[PDB]
Parts: structure tokens; C-alpha cells; sequence
């Protein structure tokens, strides 16, 4: 139907967003810490303490297969990798403090993201 081509229209740009929003946030995380999934070979025991793992190439993944249907989910995601960085690592870690300032400098980019989701519809 043409409704169904809209709406996958609607999501295509929605995903070409989310694009631009990714690439800006992790551009704030210059070590890289957070880009790839924790490797279990290396810290065996992560899945007792972490639940939902998350980093930014599994975000890479399900955004290109339109696997983001809003904002809303997308941001759920990012704040995953903070909050498990958080609990998983102690303060005085340089995870930890990656993770803090990943999400003070992402807020200002996920803040405006909220607002061109709501313009542009």
C-alpha cells in the first residue's frame, strides 16, 4: 500500500538520523572504550553481573537494519553502555570515567535529537 511505503519512508530517515546521532556520540568516546561488546574470553564473568549488554557496533547493527523505531529505543540502548560501565566498573577506573563523560557530552547531542525528532516528525 502507499501507507506502508510512507511509514517505511518515515523510518528510513528516521534511521538516516540515528546515523548522524551515532557517529556524533561516538565521537565522544575518542578511546574507544565502548565500541565493541565486552569480550567474555577476556572478563568470562561480565553476563553474572551485566544483564543487557551493549556497546556501539551492536547499536551499529540493529540501526542498519531499521531496527530502531524511535528515539526512545535508541536511547535506551545508549544508556545501557553507560549505566553497565557504571555499575561493572568502580569509580576510580578509567571506564568509569570514560563513561561519565560520554554521558554529560552526549546529553547536549541526544537533547537536540529529541527536538528534530519531534520537528520533522
Amino acid at each position: 500500500s502507499m501507507e506502508q511505503v510512507a511509514m517505511e519512508l518515515r523510518l528510513t530517515e528516521l534511521t538516516r538520523l540515528l546515523r548522524s546521532v551515532l557517529d556524533q556520540l561516538q565521537d565522544k568516546d575518542p578511546a574507544r572504550i565502548f565500541a565493541q561488546p565486552v569480550s567474555l574470553k577476556e572478563v568470562p564473568d561480565y553476563l553474572d553481573h551485566i544483564k543487557h549488554p551493549m556497546d556501539f557496533a551492536t547499536m551499529r547493527k540493529r540501526l542498519e537494519a531499521q531496527g530502531y523505531k524511535n528515539l526512545h529505543e535508541f536511547e535506551e540502548d545508549f544508556d545501557l553502555i553507560i549505566d553497565n560501565c557504571m555499575k561493572y566498573n568502580a569509580r576510580d577506573t578509567v571506564f568509569y570515567r570514560a563513561a561519565v563523560r560520554l554521558r554529560d557530552q552526549g546529553g547536549v547531542v541526544l537533547r537536540q535529537a529529541r527536538r528534530e525528532v519531534d520537528s520533522i516528525g
